[PDB]
């Protein structure tokens, strides 16, 4: 089976929001609304915004997954390279295997679906603090898209999920990811392709 990938506003108005950083040759996370695609180096910081029009219940929470855009390739999980799961490269709480991790949150869980075999990080929704509006996650890709063995040069969707405490989906959102040497480049040649 695949992961449906359809957007979901739901009852609390779920969508996601991100920063505006640019596509000079030296950024290293750029997202591009045209495209609907982020662009970003391996293992660097990607701050991802969570909006809602209302706040969910507690222990409601957010899950990360990534599938391949491709539909003859959707079946197949998404995981880290041959190289990269074995580069003893964990911080501790992230499985080596998994693709997607999520930085500085000590209650991010990180499940190997006993069922589908696929990988997914869930931490627990925090509604915004003081100041902002709204609540921003920090992720990371493990992997580059032309990894041999692994993405092997194939797109991807990450899948963000609002979820209840029993994993029932409340929204959803998605958006393809290209993790590359150099996300200004590869944004802007994508982007004038488009045109
Ligand atoms: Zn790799």
């Amino acid at each position: 089976s695949v992961p449906s990938q359809k957007t979901y506003q739901g009852s609390y108005g779920f969508r996601l929001g991100f920063l505006h950083s640019g596509t000079a040759k030296s950024v290293t996370c750029t997202y591009s609304p045209a495209l609907n695609k982020l662009f970003c180096q391996l293992a660097k910081t990607c701050p991802v915004q969570l909006w809602v029009d209302s706040t969910p219940p507690p222990g409601t929470r957010v899950r990360a997954m990534a599938i391949y855009k491709q539909s003859q390739h959707m079946t197949e999980v998404v995981r880290r390279c041959p190289h990269h799961e074995r580069c003893s490269d964990s911080d501790g709480l992230a499985p080596p295997q998994h693709l997607i991790r999520v930085e500085g949150n000590l209650r991010a869980e990180y499940l190997d679906d006993r069922n589908t075999f696929r990988h997914s990080v869930v931490v627990p929704y925090e509604p915004p603090e003081v100041g902002s509006d709204c609540t921003t996650i920090h992720y990371n890709y493990m992997c580059y898209s032309s990894c041999m063995g692994g993405m092997n040069r194939r797109p991807i969707l990450t899948i963000i999920t609002l979820e209840d405490s029993s994993g029932n989906l409340l929204g959803r959102d998605s958006f393809e990811v290209r993790v590359c040497a150099c996300p200004g480049r590869d944004r802007r040649t994508e982007e004038e392709n488009l045109r």
